[PDB]
């Protein structure tokens, strides 16, 4: 009978994959989305067998160096890349009726760099602890670290600045300053060069060395993270499913997907695993989890329906080619618009106008 | 669409020529009468499906990581519309080994 | 003390009914920390005041305590130290909606008026299964009903 | 049957530059301005050319050191300098017939240093990491900083 | 990019108008550390919800951000590295007492 009611849970309606979206879900119906980017920084995953690609599946490949000050030109797994994904999501609904359309806002997002336990491992051959009679412990992971990641409705926005602006970036199978604007770099990039703007269009491809996390002065994305330098430096970790933290913005908002897509974007370097071959300092990385919460909101549709509507069928219309009636040398001397009735004026050669806001008997042009 | 999908086949047989056995085979035509009317649906669209369609445009092309896919990296997804009282074991369903 | 942490790592399953911590703090010379106290305690409520269920009627402790590497003034054989862990759990009983169906418990019974079949495959990443609706409610027709509710289907 | 109202926001009025600070903003207008300093430390922007400027542009050219206790000589181009700048917002009085005046306030602020990625940059040419052979990492950026503003 | 870090300092007026911070972090191999952060704002408002004044309707944004020694392969040529910073100044307009009724000498020199 009246067997006591237990406490009140918000009530799962499915679980599952992607599609479990595809299901209607109604309104105040929240989704949660686990999922993850792999660290890939250098080394693809593609050479399988771990001979042919070593198996430094996550993991820098060697370090490249440079022949000296004048040539510098690392390689392209001798650099770590901005990691990154994009969440495909329902579209929701509409209501041309009062404009108004919903979205899919994120809130909050725990989320959690594994593996922190495979830097443990000390046997293997790196070098040694002790050198000398080639003896200890193989030498752990140690060195800068860095670990980034955002959340957005929209790629992450970027800028780049670098150390040199010489560095022999291949033009080739990486995102460089130029690989984005065409001509090469200055002194600017390598400080802050306003140009150097790019957008996270790609993936494992703009390398973290000169890619940042831009403050544009507008963001649809959260981003944070922090850099460790150093030689030694310690790695240092984080394990913990306890933690969440919001997306949201400052009048309670987080991102919204516009395109009904999610956008998860992260860096985690732990620092450089070294060989006993010689001081081949290869860096690694780890995997990063991602739980995002997100809700459907309601929100003013931004851009007037005719504009799209109307805008697409003056698109459509036969593209005239003619005289100009536009630009610098209109072929129009001249316009004038009424509406009301005044009685006569005098000087009817008169002008009038409107200005950052109101009308005026233009100036008797007796200045 | 607009459209109306008709499609056919009419195999009748091989005609085989008094040469060899060329069994080189023939078909016939089809006549369709169609009956058809003007009936009312729900639109099974979303009109600002263009706004998505305008932020997909301003919104540039990924390539980007697999959350879509055989390799998905999407873990797990869960929805919830209501509140239903704190179940035992959420997720104790149909047992097959 | 069969799983190496060197290997294994609490995974954040989409789904926990477990709270784990911990941290990683790398090197080779790094000096030790800890905090011995006995002042406070920490929430394994959930998100929504829950906490964890004992499911099965039992409670699950698990832990790992690598202190750093005793080195041997012999050679250079490291091999490393940890200390034990207490624990203080404060339960209490709470009450849910029942998850035990005793039809599966009876109808456990079912499949054994019937034996076990081999047959095709209609579930795996063979599911000779091409499809499946569910249908339930009303609404007028629709016109394309399979809408690409995705918006790069168009 | 009726509309579904989105959140409140402050409405945007204006956006792009300076320019846009003209507008008649009213009183309880707000403007926010996005803007950063380059860290001119050591050698200025004008040597453009990497090669006659080495374009060592952010960053302390060499180290001239001193030559004993008796004699330490700077060098100009080693010693990196306060940086600033002046945003020159629009006037906002006009009616001096009133004993009440308007002015622009401060309230809060974001900022970000940017770049600790560059920072990551372990080859090129630096001491190596093993001198010896010379090689491993042509060691990064180390040693005492300050950051203030 | 005049007044030198290495001798000037933000000098705790009785009066100030502006606010400041920042650290030193001294040391030879010193690792460096930073904060990229899209999230957090910072209030220039002060004691008595002021914050600054563009007396002079300027606004003065001023840093520094050294972050340590890159060292040559070669020699010790120490020469030492520094960022850029962004900035998100947010600003509204406050009220105040015209001055100028001060009178001619009451104020002039005083
Ligand atoms: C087991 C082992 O010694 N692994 C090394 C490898 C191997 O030496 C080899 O490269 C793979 O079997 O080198 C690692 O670093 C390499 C990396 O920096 C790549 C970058 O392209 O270059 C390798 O040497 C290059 C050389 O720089 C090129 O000019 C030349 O065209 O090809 C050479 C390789 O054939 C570096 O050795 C690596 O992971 O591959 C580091 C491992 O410790
Ligand atoms: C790749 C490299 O090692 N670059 C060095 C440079 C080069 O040696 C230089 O660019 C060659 O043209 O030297 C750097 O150190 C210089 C720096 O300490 C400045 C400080 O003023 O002095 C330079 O020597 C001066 C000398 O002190 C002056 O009295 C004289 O008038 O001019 C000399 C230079 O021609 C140091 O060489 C540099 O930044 O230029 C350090 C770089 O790492």
């Amino acid at each position: 009978k009246a067997c006591p009611r237990p406490a009140p849970v918000p009530k799962l309606l499915i679980k599952g994959g992607m599609e479990v979206l595809d299901l209607v879900t109604g309104p105040d119906s929240v989704t949660e989305i686990e999922a993850f980017l792999n660290p890939r920084m250098g080394q693809p995953p593609t050479p399988e067998s771990l001979t042919e690609g070593g198996q430094y599946y996550g993991w820098s490949r060697g370090i490249n160096l440079a022949t000296s000050d004048t040539e510098d030109s690392p390689g392209n797994n001798t650099l770590p890349t901005w990691s990154m994904a994009k969440l495909q999501l329902p579209m929701l609904n509409e209501d041309l009726t009062c404009d108004t359309l919903q979205m899919w806002e994120a809130v909050s997002v725990k989320t959690e760099v594994v593996g922190s336990g495979s830097l443990l491992d000390v046997h293997g051959f790196n070098k040694p602890t002790d050198t000398v009679n080639t003896k200890g412990i193989s030498t752990p992971v140690e060195g800068s670290q860095y670990h980034v990641f955002a959340v957005g409705g929209e790629p992450l926005d970027l800028q780049g600045l670098v150390t040199d602006a010489r560095t022999k970036y291949k033009e080739e199978g990486v995102v460089t300053i130029k690989t984005i604007t065409k001509k090469d770099m200055v002194n600017k990039d390598q400080v802050l060069n306003p140009i150097s703007k790019a957008k996270l269009d790609k993936d494992g491809m703009y390398p973290v060395e000169i890619w940042h996390p831009d403050p544009a002065k507008n963001e649809n994305t959260r981003y944070f993270g922090n850099y460790t330098g150093g030689t030694t430096t310690p790695p240092v970790l984080q394990f913990t499913n306890t933690l969440t933290t919001v997306l949201l913005d400052e009048n309670g908002v987080g991102p919204l997907c516009k395109g009904e897509g999610l956008y998860l974007s992260c860096v985690d370097i732990m620092g450089w695993r070294v060989t006993r071959n010689y001081d081949v300092h290869h860096w690694r990385g780890l995997p990063r989890y991602f739980k995002i919460t997100l809700r459907k909101r309601w929100v003013k549709n931004p851009y007037p329906m005719a504009s799209l509507i109307s805008s697409l069928f003056n698109n459509m219309l036969p593209q005239v080619q003619g005289q100009p009636m536009e630009g610098e040398n209109t072929q129009v001397e001249e316009v004038r618009v009424y509406d009301g009735t005044e009685p006569v004026p005098g000087d009817p050669d008169m002008t009038r106008y409107v200005d950052r806001f109101g009308k005026t008997k233009t100036v008797f042009p007796g200045n």
